[PDB]
């Protein structure tokens, strides 16, 4: 394929691939930061003579429209002039393949027809930074054998080259005569005039209009130095010097011509204004507007008498408008007709027409919109902020991140802050730093406790928009009850009224109907009977979605009556109102993040295109940013609707809005608005570098957007809409294999436990990184499943495609491979074909590479493979090499990635921060590598067993390094984390946590070292590979980490040290297994799974009736210098992470503690530990056995650290980098710190209702999704507070009890106790006979499998529904007889929303604790 260069006059040269007309051309090189509307854009007459450099790296997605179709006025239907006006085009990536309902050909074919050169494959960012602020960069697209000289088209009057040669009329017959002086007018100026009643006489630029009859005159244009248009400047001057008073309205060139006619100077700007995100302020009334501009000359701000500036540019203070003080003459420097751009200043046409109609020398100011809000700063001295509580599916760490930004904002403005969050693992809840509240309460986020806090703290402000639905619902309940009014607590930001209007689906409908906005046929109902009615009126299929919820709780598609019955019943256990709505499954799902301040300035900060269509929850969807398959008309229609809706709803702060867009028309539906920070705002903040929560919080104090700094640029405001010169992809992470009852299908109700975000400058690059980030077993986009699972032999590939699931991406790969047409895949998946083209490109590269080897693969091919996201591992498998070999081969050809900044403005202004990503699609680095900082690796996506605790550890380490004056480099790919907030470190790489990429970054920075022990499993598993590739690992040697993860070495070490452990053995045979299990007695663990009977694999003696103890510790040179021991409530057999933890220990013998300590002393020494680690122990009397050792921070490190008032990670970080440490006050083995006056309890969080049909029962594999912790004078109090913090609700009614027979001896007393506390008891058959035989009264109930077979017995479903039963106790074990029946009982409780207890110890402790406050850690530490 044919190449060509872009050559600039300063020597820069870049080789591109030609996609336009293969011929050379010379002009002024410029750049424009607008991301969409390339077809409209390239037909702008302002680009005459110019070589355009596109910020958007991905160009051509929608091909080109009908370029010959006219409208009924005789103007181009889809374009802004009669043809392409750029002399040439420069992009990074060209989509040869396109997909849009209005596309009639590729953009390259269009370019070829119009004889316009175009090349792709050039670093448009580098170009931009070179052009930036040089006034005039000349360049040329030069083809081989076609030399051209540099030329400056500005030496010509370009106005004349693009003006009409004779007078043309549009709106023939219309009442209002408007002369339009054509200086390169865009078509939409004409459309907007005619639509308002004008007959438009379009006249050449040198036409003598001065004695013509007209009712108004307009002057519009784009290209050229206006000073070269003397005939015209003269003519306009004659008008101004006369007595004529016809309103005059100037656009862009018009501003400059009119200024010149009046007597002002113009100048060529060194930094032009070219974009769709250019902020202007109306001087007069302080209203701000986002504008499209495309001008390189500007008016000097010194104007003659009678003329005043109207608009100013908020970035650079240049003029953007003028007005006469008494006559109806005005001009704007920007394009209110946009196309492309934001439809925010179209009112200027209405204003013009009002000047004509009033016609008595009315003034420009008198007909301009008056401010609808006047931002007065709210006075607040103390604010309460609410957290989400424990993490759960759909309500994850995004709020830790948001709420930390909010506190920072509050502190900057001298506002005292109180935080409530029982999530002890949150970074939010730390004591130290600019993001930490002055006071922290670890308590339930429920009205009972928030009231107590309010009373005690007497705050005057409340932030309820940064804790998900928990905080929202709590705040609305407080409001409804008048608690806020009662204690004088103002809701800061969006009002409870606006909130209710977005959370109640009916009120939402009412609001949008008030402004005749577009929604789908629907009815909000409050009963199952009413839902059935609604569905019959609307017609099946229908979607139901709940009020006062997020993440699709209780939602679902209903193809029929019976599905609707099942789902609405379940929905009503969790909300009071559902919306029953006509299905728009398959429409494109589009999100916007919207900001609105108290001055009524309102912008869309980000927009996201969901790759999975409507019907798969945004949260369980692949999502790209910015959008890729919208037209300017689509994108701007939805943007402007967002702004209207958000305005009408009274929202002040930030919010998220969702649309369904018809895939082949302009039809759309507004689905919901989330008037609060969200998982979507977190993502958008990371994608754009715009900190939405920080901004939201400043706005909540009445500071308007123009007065808030863009911290990234350091020189501009937050009144703008970022420009991305890269694309981000977010993919969810699911963990479903362990929940046997739950399918891996996905739909309207979230099931994902985490997410990743990758950045690239091609879809393919961004996309394959993001897939690798989700799980270490995923290599990129391949037709192979994760976890090395084989495809089923009974696979129905069409079914997989048509029914979304956690693995559909790979099923698409497979289908493309197996030669299914792209058209049929789009038809079944609903995924826009454009995205499918990219996927096919990826698989073609795989085919190509498979036919090559280390000798046969060329440099051109390798480079391309990397540019579309292939890792060295993927390549290695094609070539027949190892990964190391392939890395070597690549570097040998000097093919490496480049380091680029996110600056929010696609290089318009440089970044003062270093928020970074890495890409193969560039020709330079955006930063230096002189720091040689200390690298810290983060956790990756959250998943079960790996949550925000590992962000806590990482952030603690990052903060410790900063506090010690050390340069830091962070790598993490989780958008929800505070570790991926750029203000925490010197260099944040939002990047893959692969060996490949860490090596890339380490070696590129020449980092002084790397800390791999504070981000869980991912970084720790890289310890040895890193070691071997020249990386300096801080702390405990990777050789020691290997030794310790080697079960055989570890065990032999323990034998040497005389430290006990459970008998174990690795086996290959069933007979070895059975022999061993026989030799130690059943039960046995199996590697996870336990077995109790006869009816390679590691086997371990399962020790029954055993306590479990955690040792969390820090080593220095093999000595332990901080430690903490906690006891689980539950016996060994419940996994650590599902366990409830007590600190300090409660029932452990003092001799066992001594053994735990001695075993930890020896282990630390044997593995020369310098850093954090953990050891887990079985304890039975004085027998102390080691279960496992982890040579890294454990998930209980936050709990332990905060509880004991010592940052274990601060200590450990200082050890690892050789900083000094005073051990006097640390909890060494010799002087532990043991709380005397209080106890701490950590409880696990679960997400059973969202894991449809899952058996809510603890296995040896872990199931919890988060944690809370609370404190108390004793264990009962602390335990009750912890449990309430999980959502557990103390029963007020009857308790259902069903237990396996063997629990009877121990349970009798638990039951008597519950009875003596006054709880009416219900029980399953045998359990009820037994209780009554022991004089504990119980009412028997029927088994679910036997309902109707005995009329003396009530069904459990009915007793729950009736409200007779509001706690279920179900205690199965291995000898449970009625396995299914008891499963049904357990799942019934979950799906009815009543608490369920399935562990005996937890149940015992509960009973003891109900036998009988609002304090927190800081109380007890005093
Ligand atoms: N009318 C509909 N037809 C098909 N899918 C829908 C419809 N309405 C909503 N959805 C899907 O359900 C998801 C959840 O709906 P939403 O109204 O966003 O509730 P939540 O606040 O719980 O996320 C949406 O993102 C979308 O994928
Ligand atoms: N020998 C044993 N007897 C009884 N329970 C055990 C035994 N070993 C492990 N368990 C249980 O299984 C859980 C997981 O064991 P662990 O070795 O920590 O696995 P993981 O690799 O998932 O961390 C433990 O926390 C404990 O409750
Ligand atoms: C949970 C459990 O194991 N229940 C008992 C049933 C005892 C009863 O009849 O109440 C069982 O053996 O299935
Ligand atoms: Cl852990
Ligand atoms: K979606
Ligand atoms: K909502
Ligand atoms: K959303
Ligand atoms: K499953
Ligand atoms: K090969
Ligand atoms: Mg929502
Ligand atoms: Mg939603
Ligand atoms: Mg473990
Ligand atoms: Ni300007």
């Amino acid at each position: 394929a044919q190449t060509a260069h872009i050559v600039l006059e300063d020597g820069t040269k870049m080789k591109g691939y030609s996609f336009g007309h293969p011929s050379s051309v010379a002009g002024e090189v410029v750049f424009n930061t607008g991301l969409g509307g390339y077809p409209e854009a390239i037909t702008d007459p302002a680009y005459k003579g110019q070589i355009l450099t596109m910020a958007n790296p991905i160009i051509g997605n929608g091909g080109a429209p009908d370029t010959t179709a006219l409208d009924e006025l005789g103007l181009s239907k889809y374009l802004e002039s009669n043809g392409i006006k750029v002399s040439g085009l420069l992009v990074l990536d060209y989509s040869k393949d396109y997909n849009h309902w209005l596309a009639t050909k590729s953009l390259g074919q269009w370019l070829q027809e119009e004889k316009v050169p175009a090349i792709y494959g050039v670093d448009t960012r580098m170009l931009t930074k070179i052009i930036r602020d040089k006034g005039t960069m000349l360049g040329k697209i030069e083809f081989e054998g076609q030399p051209v000289d540099f030329v400056d088209p500005n030496k010509q009057n370009l106005i004349a080259e693009v003006s009409t040669k004779d007078v043309k009329v549009y709106g023939k017959g219309n009442p209002t005569k408007v002369v339009a002086v054509d200086c390169g007018i865009k078509n939409n100026v004409i459309r907007l005039l005619v639509k308002r009643g004008a007959e438009v006489h379009l006249v050449p630029w040198n036409h003598d209009f001065t004695k013509m009859e007209y009712d108004g005159i307009l002057i519009a244009g784009g290209p050229g130095n206006p000073a070269l248009a003397e005939p015209l400047i003269q003519n306009v001057r004659k008008i101004l010097e006369s007595d004529r008073k016809e309103p005059l309205f100037g656009i862009s060139t018009g501003n400059l011509i009119t200024g010149l006619a009046a007597g002002a100077k113009t100048y060529k700007m060194s930094m032009a204004n070219r974009g769709q995100n250019q902020p202007v302020l109306n001087i007069t009334n302080k209203q701000a507007f986002i504008t499209a501009q495309n001008h390189g000359y500007a008016l000097d701000n010194t104007l003659p008498a009678g003329w005043k500036p109207l608009f100013v540019n908020v970035n650079d203070q240049t003029n953007e408008g003028i007005m006469h003080e008494s006559k109806p003459f005005f001009a704007v420097q920007f394009h209110p007709e946009v196309t492309p751009g934001p439809i925010d200043t179209e009112y200027l046409f209405d204003s013009f027409f009002s000047l004509i109609k009033k016609g008595k020398a009315t003034t420009i100011t008198s007909v301009l919109p008056k401010p609808a809000l006047v931002a007065s700063r709210v006075e607040v001295s103390k604010v309460l902020i609410l957290g989400s509580g424990g993490l759960s599916i759909g309500q994850a760490g995004e709020f830790d991140y948001s709420g930390s930004q909010a506190v920072k904002a509050m502190k900057e403005e001298n506002v005292k802050t109180v935080l409530m969050n029982p999530n002890i693992a949150s970074v939010q809840t730390n004591e130290v730093g600019l993001k930490q509240a002055d006071t922290v309460y670890f308590l339930p986020i429920t009205p009972q406790f928030v009231t107590e806090v309010i009373k005690a703290e007497q705050p005057d402000g409340l932030i309820l928009g940064m804790g998900g639905q928990t905080a929202l619902n709590c705040g609305v309940e407080l409001f409804k009850r008048g608690v806020l009014k009662e204690y004088g607590v103002k809701v800061l930001g969006t009002s409870v009224e606006s909130i209710m209007a977005t959370e109640d689906r009916q009120l939402f409908s009412d609001k949008l109907n008030e402004i005749n906005e577009k929604i789908a046929p629907s009815f909000a109902v409050e009963s199952i009977e009413d839902a059935l009615k609604a569905a019959d009126t609307i017609g099946y299929p229908v979607m139901i979605r709940s009020a006062y919820a997020l993440g699709g709780l209780g939602s679902g598609i209903c193809p029929n009556r019976e599905t609707l019955m099942d789902l609405s019943t379940k929905a009503f256990a969790m909300t009071n109102q559902i919306l029953v709505e006509k299905s728009v499954t398959g429409w494109k799902e589009i999100e916007y993040e919207v900001v609105r301040d108290a001055d009524d300035n309102c912008v869309t900060v980000c927009n996201m295109e969901n790759v999975d269509a409507m019907g798969v929850h945004t949260g369980d969807s692949v999502v790209v940013a910015p959008a890729q398959t919208l037209s300017n008309a689509e994108f701007q229609m939805l943007r402007r609707t967002s702004i209207n809706v958000v305005r009408h709803l009274g929202i002040v702060g930030e919010c998220n809005i969702q649309f369904a867009l018809h895939p082949t028309s302009m039809e759309y539906c507004i689905i919901e608005v989330n008037a609060r920070l969200s998982r979507s705002s977190a993502l958008a903040s990371k994608a754009t570098g715009y900190p939405l929560a920080f901004i939201a919080a400043k706005i909540a104090l009445g500071i308007p957007l123009p007065e808030i700094k863009n911290v990234v640029s350091g020189k501009t405001s937050a009144c703008f809409e970022p420009s991305l010169d890269y694309m981000v992809t977010k993919i969810p992470r699911w963990d479903l294999d362990r929940f046997h009852g739950t399918s891996s299908r996905i739909g309207s109700s979230m099931k994902s436990v985490g997410e990743v975000m990758a950045i690239g400058r091609t879809f393919e690059e961004s996309f394959q990184k993001a897939l690798r980030m989700c799980h270490p077993s995923i290599e990129g986009f391949t037709p192979r499943l994760p976890m090395n699972k084989e495809w089923p032999s009974n696979l129905d590939l069409r079914k997989e495609l048509s029914e979304p699931s956690s693995t559909r991406i790979y099923a698409i790969a497979k289908a493309i491979d197996d030669n299914m047409s792209l058209d049929e895949i789009e038809k079944l998946t609903y995924i826009d074909k454009w995205f499918l083209y990219k996927m096919r490109d990826i698989l073609n590269m795989e085919k190509t590479l498979k036919g090559l080897n280390s000798e046969s693969m060329t440099e051109e091919t390798l480079k391309r493979a990397k540019e579309i996201g292939f890792s060295d591992k993927q390549i290695s498998k094609c070539l027949g090499l190892t990964e190391a070999q392939t890395r070597e081969l690549r570097l040998k050809k000097n093919i490496h990635p480049w380091v680029k900044q996110i600056d929010t403005l696609a290089a318009e202004y440089p970044s003062v921060t270093n928020y970074l990503y890495v890409t193969y699609n560039g020709q330079e680095h955006d930063v230096n590598f002189d720091d040689h900082g200390m690298m810290v690796l983060g956790c990756g996506p959250y998943h079960i067993g790996s949550s925000v605790e590992f962000d806590w550890c990482a952030v603690s380490s990052i903060r410790t390094l900063r506090q010690l004056g050390k340069k830091t480099v962070v790598v993490n790919c989780n958008p929800e984390t505070v570790s991926t907030d750029f203000d925490e470190c010197d260099k944040l790489y939002f990047e893959e946590l692969s060996l490949e990429r860490i090596l890339d970054i380490y070696h590129q920075e020449a980092c002084g070292g790397c800390i791999i022990s504070v981000g869980g499993q991912i970084p720790n598993n890289l310890a040895v590979p890193l070691y071997k590739n020249g990386v300096k690992i801080m702390g405990t040697s990777p050789l020691q980490i290997d030794r310790a993860e080697d079960r055989s070495i570890f065990s032999a070490v323990l034998d040497e040290l005389k430290v006990a452990q459970a008998p174990w053995k690795a086996v290959n045979t069933l007979n070895e297994a059975l022999e061993f299990a026989k030799s130690v007695d059943y039960p046995c663990l199996l590697r996870m799974n336990v077995v109790f009977s006869e009816d390679p694999v590691v086997l371990t003696k399962f020790v029954e009736g055993a306590r479990e103890v955690e040792m969390d510790a820090v080593g220095k040179d093999g000595r332990v210098i901080s430690h903490a021991i906690s006891e689980h409530v539950e016996d060994a057999g419940v996994h650590s992470g599902d366990a409830t933890l007590m600190l300090p220990t409660q029932t452990i013998s003092q001799g066992a503690i001594e053994k735990v300590k001695d075993a930890t002393r020896k282990i630390a020494k044997a593995f020369a530990i310098s850093g954090p680690f953990n050891v887990q122990f079985l304890v039975k009397g004085n027998d102390v056995l080691v279960i496992e050792c982890n040579l890294r921070a454990s998930r209980s490190f936050p709990f332990v650290s905060k509880t004991l008032g010592v940052d274990f990670i601060d200590v450990a970080t200082k050890v690892m980098i050789g900083e000094n440490v005073d051990e006097k006050h640390l909890p060494t083995l010799d002087h532990p710190i043991i709380p005397a006056d209080y106890v701490a309890i950590k409880a696990p969080m679960f997400s059973w209702p969202r894991l449809r049909d899952a058996d809510p029962i603890l296995r040896c594999e872990m199931a919890s999704t988060g944690e809370v912790a609370c404190f108390g004078e004793g264990i009962h109090t602390a335990f009750l507070k912890a449990m309430l913090s999980t959502g557990f609700k103390i029963p007020q009614k009857g308790i259902l009890i069903g237990i396996q027979q063997s629990f009877r001896p121990r349970f009798l007393g638990v039951a008597e106790q519950l009875h003596n506390e006054g709880f009416k008891l219900f029980a399953t058959e045998a359990t009820s006979d037994w209780l009554n035989a022991n004089n504990v009264p119980a009412t028997p109930v029927a088994w679910p499998s036997q309902e109707g077979q005995n009329p003396s017995l009530s069904s459990i479903r009915k007793l729950i529904r009736d409200g007779s039963i509001d706690l279920v106790i179900n205690l199965p074990n291995n000898n449970t007889k009625f396995v299914h029946d008891n499963y049904v009982i357990r799942r019934t409780a979950v799906d009815s929303g009543i608490p369920l207890l399935t562990n005996f110890q937890v149940t015992k402790l509960f009973a003891e604790a109900v036998q009988k406050d609002s304090k927190s850690l800081f109380h007890y530490r005093q």
